[PDB]
């Protein structure tokens, strides 16, 4: 079943319920995921109206871009030329700059396929918007099916050579409550390397590091508290995890990651080469989710994309988008329950 | 009363009914007016769904900007610097550029004041968007009251020195039928001069001309057919009217224009210095409005703003907006009945 309702400020709430009784909700404000629930329990973090996101934290569940992550000094080079993007976190351009795409009302169309329902959100980013060459016509289709697969398919075409590398910023919390650390969940991740951060500014340090046999090797499922109680300078640096992990094997068929709590597990599939993991290291901030004060470590992201820092570490990849080339990305979050 | 419902593609349709029974409705797609009816008759042109605007004509009833009209070669000078804007009409920048603000979903909040209801739409134009320095925090409030006054109030603040001069693109047609020409409407307009256009590209010629005693003199009411039938060069150039009229007396207090058909009149008030009048010179295009093929001359706009061309005719005004400075503009369209005697035939 599909239900559409007013989410506040003119945005809509589109709720989909599959054959299994599982309900996923999205809003056009930022082409985002608002809730995901089973047997009455939220699996992800989310607010109860548009205003909240605007007032509290605009990123949760949002499609962020055009470039996800931090760009040092807001500087990219396009076809040999340097371009300075909007700078919104010191000199860095973070998630596309201020008042970026996650704060806009996207247009959308719903497509009911039966076992599968698609919600296609569309937005045009004007040439020069926040310094980005365009125009860029973007669409993000979030779909939900009877097999409990929530899939995100991105597509884009630009009139000029530009940069493009968006991501989905959903925060998972299998405890169903923000006041509860995710240190009790277990994580498995098919990555033997990561990208260390230079410092508190969170720009990349410059190198690629081997994680095998360290507190960050989740190659073998392991509990989060491990990483959390590690003395590794990198962990201590951010007070948790807030880094890109390079996947060992690329391809949409491979389960790249798994997050488990009891009988409940989320499997991550993507065609992207990297996963950025941030464990809501908010300290005492205490953002309120559903009347619950959020705790340090009260959520975790799986930002699938090309790793931030390719501006200084080219090996990471190349995020350019040539005028006329069609960009495509796919990321999937599969829900499972042991019987 | 106020009613809201989905209008298509994610937009809403906000419908107000005042105490007199007059209904007006807006959509956050382009912070635009969609319809205005009296006794079941449409006083304006509009479509039935959001997709119609996107597929047929995205300008009717829309808020357009950041700069309304054509900027020759998209070139503006801001604080001694030249900036080139998006060029969407040949080398010209028409109505802020391609995929401009009239194409976006604005957020909104409704305030019920009882005798007056306000719909405040908001949008942020990012710095660099279409070439304009910013960011620009914009807001358009559309309000309707028990006195049948539809009012538009614009506010804006930029982080940087930029240019701003938006307008409202409604089209009236008192026949309530697009396939009916407005040549049968009477027009009264407090303007003695106009701005001629250089040629078919529609950029300004460079001079300001006196139109008194010509077929474009509406200081004293006359049927629109007088203009439409005129063979004056400027009229033949655009096949109707499509020019800026310079108001003789400035101020929000003055009825600068009045459009009448039989017992119904629409009065125009504004704090702007000019009214750009475009009489839907589309020839045989025949855009369908409510299933009626629109006719040449099947509608008339009253775009209140600083006249286009100030880049060339500095005398028209200054559309620059300084960083931190608050822009404001107000335009009011008020409806009346039996304001005068208008009994004609065509
Ligand atoms: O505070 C650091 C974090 O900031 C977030 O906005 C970002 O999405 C995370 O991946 C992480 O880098
Ligand atoms: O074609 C000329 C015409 O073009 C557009 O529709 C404008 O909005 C009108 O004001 C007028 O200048
Ligand atoms: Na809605």
């Amino acid at each position: 079943s599909i239900k559409i309702r007013d989410f506040g400020l003119g945005s809509d709430l589109i709720s989909l319920t599959n054959k299994a009784g599982v309900t996923i909700s999205f809003t056009n404000l930022g082409a985002r995921i608002v809730d995901w629930q089973k047997d009455g329990k939220h699996l992800i973090l989310g607010f109860d109206s548009a205003k909240e996101y605007l007032e509290k934290d605009a990123y949760p569940g949002a499609t962020v871009g055009p470039t996800a992550g931090r760009i040092k000094d807001g500087l990219v080079k396009i076809s040999g030329k340097d371009y300075i993007l909007n700078q919104n976190e010191g000199p860095q351009t973070l998630h596309g700059g201020e008042e970026s795409i996650h704060t806009k009302l996207w247009t959308y169309e719903v497509t009911d396929l039966g076992a599968e329902v698609q919600v296609k959100f569309s937005l045009v980013s004007n040439d020069g918007t926040n310094g980005y060459p365009g125009k860029i016509e973007m669409s993000v289709t979030h779909s939900f099916d009877d097999d409990n697969k929530w899939k995100i398919h991105y597509e884009a075409i630009s009139d000029k050579d530009t940069v493009f590398n968006p991501t989905g910023h959903v925060y998972f919390n299998l405890n169903g409550d923000a006041s509860e650390s995710v240190e009790n969940h277990g994580l498995r991740l098919a990555a033997s390397r990561f990208v260390p951060l230079k410092d508190q500014t969170e720009i990349v340090r410059g190198d690629i590091v081997d994680i095998k046999n360290t507190d960050l090797d989740f190659r073998q499922e392991k509990q989060l508290s491990n990483a959390f109680n590690s003395n590794m300078e990198q962990v201590q640096l951010v007070k948790g995890i807030a880094h890109p992990f390079l996947l060992d094997q690329l391809g949409l068929d491979k389960e790249q990651a798994r997050l488990t709590l009891d009988d409940t597990s989320i499997s991550v599939f993507t065609d992207q080469p990297s996963i950025v993991i941030f464990t809501a290291n908010f300290g005492d901030l205490g953002t309120l989710y559903h009347e619950k004060k959020q705790v340090h470590h009260g959520g975790i992201t799986f930002e699938c994309q090309v790793s931030p820092g390719s501006e200084q570490i080219p090996e990471l990849g190349d995020i350019s988008l040539k005028a006329g080339e069609k960009y495509q990305a796919t990321t999937i979050y599969s829900l499972h329950t042991k019987l």
